[PDB]
């Protein structure tokens, strides 16, 4: 499923990430539009074998089981494809999990490049939350 902008915002906040560990849902909804263009069935390989799931781009080495990297973990303890559904609870539950993993959302590389000390609230303005 591709999310509207505005869509995308009212379902993280629907999800509870508005300020999340501190997070305003502006840095949320830039962060997705970075990582995946808003897709719920975005994937991506890394260079270390793994692959990255879904809206925000999960890893398989850290957090979901896709079957083919090895000496992985599953800390949200998902298949990697439930971070591809049209239902985003999987991807928001996990996100929780890597947002309060000690580094903040600098565990997304595109937000620390792209979303970080820019002006995020633009990403849901306009939008009816
Ligand atoms: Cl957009
Ligand atoms: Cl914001
Ligand atoms: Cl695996
Ligand atoms: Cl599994
Ligand atoms: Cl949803
Ligand atoms: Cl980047
Ligand atoms: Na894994």
């Amino acid at each position: 499923k591709v999310f509207g902008r505005c869509e995308l915002a009212a379902a993280m906040k629907r999800h509870g990430l508005d300020n999340y560990r501190g997070y305003s849902l502006g840095n949320w909804v830039c962060a997705a539009k970075f990582e995946s263009n808003f897709n719920t069935q975005a994937t991506n390989r890394n260079t270390d074998g793994s692959t990255d799931y879904g809206i925000l781009q999960i890893n398989s080495r850290w957090w979901c089981n896709d079957g083919r990297t090895p000496g992985s973990r599953n800390l949200c303890n998902i298949p990697c494809s439930a971070l591809l559904s049209s239902d985003i609870t999987a991807s928001v539950n996990c996100a929780k999990k890597i947002v309060s993993d000690g580094n903040g959302m600098n565990a997304w590389v595109a937000w620390r490049n792209r979303c970080k000390g820019t002006d995020v609230q633009a990403w849901i303005r306009g939008c009816r939350l």
